[PDB]
């Protein structure tokens, strides 16, 4: 069954045509994620019985990467809105899924962010979460990095409790609706690459936020990723979109410059080649770079199929979740540096007009992958890596690891 | 999810690591080890229930052979080398030929040698002749180099140039033969860097009768199979799969080992503020990153694998699932030379200057093992082959090496 | 003496503050060309006796590599100009170079380049009282846009005396006929004016030329000093590499020092106390340190050769070695640094685009494939593995 | 003149001859040392006057290169004798001077350390001095890593006071012969590569210093490297002739592979060329290994003008010292990662029967070179270097920087 992949297939086709001129200008792509609600992919993982298509992790991983390989704004967006709801499906109560998963198949739900990428201890949050009555809290503060905060049906957001008599200083989790009074996307993403992904900041001012609407009780999230429960699963997911976000510019970047190639290259007939595409330095770029994709690509199908294994089951042992967050962490190692180079690199098989002319737009590749490589600092990924092989040491859960 | 034969494999090479560093050193014919395969039953893995073998798949072929040269890469080599003849005799061999052949095989226990695939010569330029003789038989003449596994073989796998034939000369026939036929003389020259007990020396052959039921195919049917990119022309990329093998088997062997001396012999340096070596920022990240890289070659590799598999069970092959198979290994072996090359070298960092000072740590065996082998053919061939199909939608054509 | 070293030193100081908006409009710096003409800078291989400094070659390549670490344009336009005006010097007669030199000085002139850079066709009709009409158009011509005199080259045509051959001359770049076409939408080097210049019936005339009809060919072919003018400006273009390295790697560190956090997970209180960070800018700076100096030996070597009123092959051949493989590595380095820097400067350096630390990638990254490295390399090979010297040419 | 290095080039050669068969049984190379003696080149930085040539740094390193490009055991003892010299030299009085340098020449003394290379805190030296009657001390202990510690007329060797009214912890530092009382040579060398270095341990038992024997008083070299007085140029000096240690099996490796490239130029099948030395994937990797290789060399050669510039000064300022010491670790990094990577990746241009015959010995260079970049890690000058370039710190004065 591969219908939703050629779904997936047929928008990323229609995103190339656009992508040049849409990411110059920045700002939200409305039309193209009007696209993708009308697709139904963004109902990939709810159940068919509650009006989703039932498919499955490696699908969407697969969708994602395809995405992202004509538009890495849009494949952003696209693999975030999973993190997001994989993030609300981990911690979602059983009513709050019986109506809140119609009613996202209903009204075509695209998911943002505001925010789980808090590179800050948890007493240093910026938005912080005050008792209201009957249960309610108050959402203040300012916070940058909210993937995907422009047009979004609903929005993830995250806070740390104060002035709480049931303890402060615990994360609280809800999804809201982005037009909340008090709530204002502030606009100001203007970046290197990535540049349609609307990451910018979003400041809450007296935002009331219902029980009907908080993901588990405040601290649960802590809880449950020190423990090793189920809900650990949402980082290595996470980890595992990005790294299919890398693979996706990698493998868009070098069809790309293949086809320039082909088509624009000339020879360096100075040392006797009479086609650039037989010129053996020329074959040796192309031939290390796709060997290299190859092989990341067909690891990281390994990877998505044993999340969709992790995924199905009741319990998770700290040593499966750990073995898997390894797998993730060594996948989106590969896939880091392999993006960064060639998206570099490949310049010196085109040739300098590649880059004489600004407008074919190649950089667009190195700028997007070098722009969002940067989320969590792949060094301590390899760390990661590195003290699991060494001393038998997975990862401690966080939103990073 | 049958792992008997992988609990086999492992248990091998769990006995192959006590003895390796003693034994490497000397060279020559690792005979025990050797018997111990044959009792294992592992050398029957690919064939069929129905003739007596184990039914297993490629799958678990290539992943016993990572096994076991994670242990001791020439155990692994002489190993994986035996598919590699077996895959040959099973592509080009008639069906009344296996009917006689895998049960035998069975029974004798035979752990096949090559003599040999690896020419790296125009058909013109080989060096070993078969001159035919009025029966259908040939005349066998010359000396073979890097004839693998060519000690203690109860057959050889071997090829040669026809040569004073009215049906045409310079036509490769291949047969599969007792190593004590009269007229082999299996040499015994090998001396070299790595690799050290896989027998890669010469053998000579005065004379030798090859009979018509020893003969696979028809003289120059490897080349027109490989000209039509059709199933015996697998032969290659199992056989480069196979290597691939070999060398993810080295680097997670080698990275275990020194894992395990960081952890034993954690001295860190004076200036670096670290108490253990074990977390220095720097030892971390060396472990890390090549851990890292192995998990992703190893899980690629196992795709392909998966691939062999699937057209190995297929009655026709296309010259297009073919090559894409070609690709895709070439693929797995430039990744995975690449990396047991850095890693069996650059893990010294890591362990410090004592794992250097101590020869009988041995630990340069890994590299030693890997650098040997890895020049088998250009990698940068490999590389240059995968680029030609990626920019130029060209497959590689098939050869010995490609 | 560091005089005029100190003078571009200032002069870089005046580009940094303003290069980052500068070059988002591309176009012609010409305030800045100004202040460089204003320098004096321009004259420093002219002779003290003909109005100039009487400066030595490590001086230009110290300075160009000061300027480019500031502006890559600013710092290719001004090193362009010493390549140019090396040909000049290389072909011209002294009785040309005793008029057309202070005249340089004292009109304080800029060279550009109508071009160094397969087969060409910009034609050169022999004209009967010796001078030539020029024809067609010239692509990457750069620092074409406001030159006071443009390095032409062309090959005769309609020629009894043998067409193909290449003529050589400085002419002025408002000559009847001369069209800069202002073309130039660029990744990188974006404010070096190297785009298209058509030629119309241009005039050429006699004491313009630049040695006769071929002579160039003939000193590739024999290896003699006028060869020397590749080797000279492919190491202009090292330290145009080696510039933007040192410059990307200030800037970088200054960002490190005043914005960069800690990752949160990292256990360190300071990103400049962070093992990793600290590796990259140290692998980076190491290598910029060994690369720098062994730039400087062979800018000696430059020099050397320069004053020799004769040159061998075998002399020119081993410099042709030296640059090119000083030229490998400062690429390698300056393509490596400029993407991997931000490694060490975090997320927030490429989510505020207004930062522009893209910019030393996106200058590395163009003028890196002026030539082939791959065949740089290969020319190396040649040399170590069988004892043959690159062939000379505009490119080797 | 360039008498000397052709001194050093006649010297080379002759190693190279029997290099591979004396390197494969280890111990002393007693014959090439005597060679090494009959020379005159131990005498390279003993002035005229003295005895000596009368030779400069510059010299020494390009001698030192020359012959490690040979024989890196040797290489490795002609160097370590000069960073032996140089100790001594920055220490000792005009009498010790006037003594020893005459003395040197008459008897060819090839100096051996025992040990400038401990790797521990000061306390935790493995090595103590008492004091005994009459100004002298009393050394006791073992040290490891005494490198070229056979064959030596005299040891450099270092204790930390014990028992002594004067203070305790301070470095003594002397210069004695290698057949006093008590001094026991263990002869346990056996390593991967530099195998005829004899850096084996050496036991002193009751071994008697007298006061004409140190190298100034106890502690002072504490003193010295601290304030940066001159003889704080003793690490930089000597990690630059690590550097030029590997800088020289660099160049043997690449010359020796291209000698078997010439004579071997068997093309690979399937390549389509008519010879190896045309390959165009074989050209690129001896001009990517000799590129660098040239450009560390002339590097070099600069730094080791700056050492001789600095040399001759009557003081050298802190910041004078700390630019020499980041210059040398930039060499010296750029050094062992060319060293390590050549030596292993040139069996790629000389194909598989470069290994399969043991016999050609190709692997020395890359056992030699791996086994010496150990010394102390490349990760820790990277660090040093990192730390200056980023926090203007120079690195700390101590016997490793
Ligand atoms: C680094 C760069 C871009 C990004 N968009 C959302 C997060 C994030 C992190
Ligand atoms: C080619 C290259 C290296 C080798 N080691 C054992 C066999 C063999 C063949
Ligand atoms: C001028 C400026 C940039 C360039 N890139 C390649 C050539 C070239 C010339
Ligand atoms: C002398 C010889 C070899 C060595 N390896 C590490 C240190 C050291 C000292």
């Amino acid at each position: 069954d591969h219908r939703a992949l050629d779904v997936a297939t047929e928008l990323a086709k229609t995103f190339r045509v656009t992508v040049r001129e849409r990411e110059r200008a920045g700002g939200t792509p409305k039309a193209e994620r009007d696209a993708i609600r009308r697709s139904g992919l963004l109902t990939l993982l709810i159940s068919k019985e509650r009006g989703g298509l039932g498919e499955s992790w490696p699908t969407v991983y697969e969708a994602i990467a395809e995405i992202a390989s004509a538009d890495a704004s849009l494949g952003h967006l696209f693999g975030y809105h999973f993190s997001n709801f994989a993030y609300v499906d981990l911690f979602a109560s059983p009513e709050q899924k019986a109506r809140w998963y119609p009613q996202a198949v209903r009204e075509r739900w695209f998911l943002g962010n505001a925010s789980s990428e808090n590179n800050a201890h948890v007493l240093d949050w910026r938005v912080t979460a005050t008792p209201l009555p009957d249960g309610s809290y108050e959402i203040n503060g300012t916070k940058a990095f909210c993937s995907g905060s422009a047009d979004a049906d609903r929005l993830l957001v995250f806070a740390v409790t104060s002035r709480d008599p049931n303890g402060d200083g615990r994360i609280v989790a809800a999804l809201i609706p982005s037009d909340r009074a008090g709530v204002q996307v502030n606009g100001d993403w203007d970046s290197l690459g990535m540049r349609q992904t609307d990451s910018g900041s979003v400041t809450f001012s007296g935002v009331v936020v219902y029980p009907d609407e908080l993901l588990g009780t405040p601290g649960q999230v802590t809880d449950a990723f020190a423990s090793g429960s189920k809900p650990s699963l949402w980082t290595p997911i996470t980890q595992l979109i990005f790294t299919h976000l890398y693979l996706g510019i990698a493998r868009g970047a070098l069809e790309e410059a293949a086809h320039y190639s082909r088509s624009h290259s000339r020879p360096f007939t100075l040392a006797g080649v009479e086609k650039a595409t037989e010129d053996p330095y020329v074959l040796a770029i192309y031939g290390e770079f796709a060997a290299q994709l190859q092989v990341a690509e067909a690891g990281a199908r390994e990877v998505a199929l044993r999340v969709q294994e992790l995924w199905e089951r009741n319990h998770v042992t700290p040593e499966q979740r750990g073995q898997l967050m390894v797998q993730v962490a060594s996948a989106k190692i590969v896939a880091t540096r392999l993006v960064i180079e060639l998206t570099s690199r490949l310049y010196e098989a085109m040739g300098a007009r590649a880059a004489a002319s600004r407008q074919f737009g190649f950089d667009r590749f190195w700028r997007d992958a070098r722009t969002h490589t940067l989320h969590d600092p792949v060094a301590y990924k390899i760390r990661e890596v590195g003290n699991w092989f060494l001393n038998h040491r997975f990862p401690t859960p966080s939103f990073y690891s």
